Parts: C-alpha cells; structure tokens; sequence
C-alpha cells in the first residue's frame, strides 16, 4: 500500500488538510473502463476499507472529497464515530445515475474534526458559468479554531471534466472565486480551496486562481526544487481511451496568511506499478493530497 511508501516532505496548532477524488463506486465499475485493473479490486467492500484506511493513516483535521456516492451509508456515519462533522452536496445530474445498480448521486463532501473547529457559516454552491446553472458544485464553510479563535474558510469543488470544456471550467472557476470573495469578505478571512479542477496548470481556470486578488498559492508546488512547478501527476491510470497521467488536483491557500508546513509526496513510477491506479492496494485513480498548514 502507498500509505507505507509515501513520505511527508518537511517544508518548515497545525491544521492538516486532505484533498481526494475517491473514485465513485458506480463510476469505477460502470464508466471509467479501467482496462488493466482487476475487476475484483474495484469491489465496494474492498474499496471502502482502503478509503477509510487512507483517512486513518493521515488523520486529517479537514477532509475534502470528490466523487462521493456512499456518503449516507458509509462515510457520514463512520467518520461521525471518529469525531468528524460532515456536509454532502450532490451534483444535480450525477453521472452515477446512468449506471445500473448505482448508489445514488455522487458529489462533494467536506468533513472537519468537531473538537478542533466550530462551524461559523456554510454554503452549498451550484456553480454557474456566466450565470448558466451548471452540473458542478462546491461547498464553502467558515470554521473557527477552538484553541486560537482564528477563523478561516475551507472550500471543496469538482469542476467539469474532459477536453472541450476549457472555457466552461474557466467560467465555473470564476464564479467560485466570486463566491469566495464574498464569503471571505474580500480576503479578510484566510482561505483554503481543495479540488479536482479537471484541468492541468496550462488551463485558463488555473491561471485565474493563480492571478486572483485572493492571493492564492498552490501547495503542491512546494514539492518542486524551486517551488515554482506543479507535480508531474496527481492521477495516473489506464482507460480504454488510453493511459492518462496528469495533474488535476490542487490545494490552494492564502499565501499571505497561511504557511505550508508539509506535503505528502507522490509515488515513483516503480512504486505505483505498471498497471497504475486504482489497484488491489489503492482504491482511487487519484492520489490523495495532504498538507499541514499554520497561520502566519
Ligand atoms: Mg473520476
Ligand atoms: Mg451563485
């Protein structure tokens, strides 16, 4: 398992944030076409256990998830027993509903440790594209640290997928930024944004986040030598369409208000295996991103 191989890179009451597209069960079996992954490795009982194990390994204070189609039967009750408050917001027209024997819609989930934070406000945002209501969503919550009293905003999203939706993703991202501008009262409140943006760093939506007056940096850039380059991948798998290896996942943070203390490194080509992800020992086609933050 990758959790025995991946290390925290030392980059400096810390707040640990975990970002993960966990792979919806209905999509893994019905839409993704993982041609080199054993079908037995895609079974829900096996996947469920590995996803929980990942969360237990990294002990996050905040967990931001995409492609969650087992929130009500699994993640909400189990994480509640471990002290996490959860919020779930489904895609209005989830692709999971196209799959036989699905478990309902997928969507975003946001969990936080109740004993660490008080919930100040919350918003379930249906993203718009130049006012067009889209099929993608975000959750944004303002939390208050119970030890320091410091407030901050955490948001999670999953943007429109696939080639041909670059301008659409850009419009979505712009709407999200506008919403966060309002919630954080014009960057008065520190911000962390987790997501599968379905976009590599060359896309306009990435450039919008990097140039926003919210003054956001991308945390996993700090793994690079000069701190100026995004990782080579956050997802790596083989589909009927071909092998996909790219960077689509990000943790954005207020550069002037938050410091990154650590980041969980990626797997090497040798460690990940020729058949890539998911596998018998890893439940998603995306690696989890995990960072420790501290207030400046
Ligand atoms: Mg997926
Ligand atoms: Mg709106």
């Amino acid at each position: 398992p990758p959790r025995f191989q991946r290390d925290f890179v030392d980059l400096r009451p810390p707040i640990r944030v975990m970002q993960w597209n966990i792979l919806a069960q209905a999509l893994g079996e019905g839409k993704d076409n993982f041609v080199q992954c054993p079908v037995e490795a895609l079974k829900w009982e096996e996947r469920k256990c590995l996803i929980l194990e990942e969360i237990l390994a990294y002990q996050p204070d905040i967990l931001c998830l995409q492609e969650v189609d087992h929130y009500f039967d699994t993640f909400q009750p189990l994480l509640s027993r471990l002290g996490y408050q959860g919020t779930f917001f489904p895609k209005p027209w989830s692709p999971c509903l196209d799959v036989e024997h699905n478990n309902g819609p997928d969507g975003c989930a946001l969990f936080f440790l109740q004993n660490r934070f008080k919930l100040v406000n919350s918003a379930n945002i249906r993203l718009t594209a130049m006012t067009l209501k889209t099929n993608q969503v975000a959750i944004a919550q303002t939390l208050e640290c119970k030890e320091s009293g410091r407030q901050f905003c955490i948001a999670v999203t999953h943007l429109k997928a696939r080639t041909g939706w670059e301008r659409f993703r850009s419009a979505q991202g712009c709407d999200l930024l506008q919403n966060l501008q309002n919630i954080t009262q014009g960057a008065k409140i520190p911000l962390i944004v987790c997501g599968d943006f379905n976009a590599e760093p060359t896309e306009e939506v990435y450039k919008h986040f990097a140039s926003s007056s919210l003054n956001l940096n991308s945390a996993y850039k700090l793994l690079s030598a000069d701190g100026q380059s995004e990782p080579p991948y956050t997802t790596w798998k083989i589909r009927t369409s071909g092998e996909c290896r790219h960077t689509l996942d990000y943790i954005w943070y207020s550069k002037h208000a938050l410091n990154v203390r650590s980041a969980l490194d990626l797997l090497t080509e040798e460690q990940i295996g020729p058949n890539r992800l998911p596998s018998f020992n890893y439940p998603s086609d995306h690696l989890s991103l995990v960072c420790d933050f501290s207030f400046t």
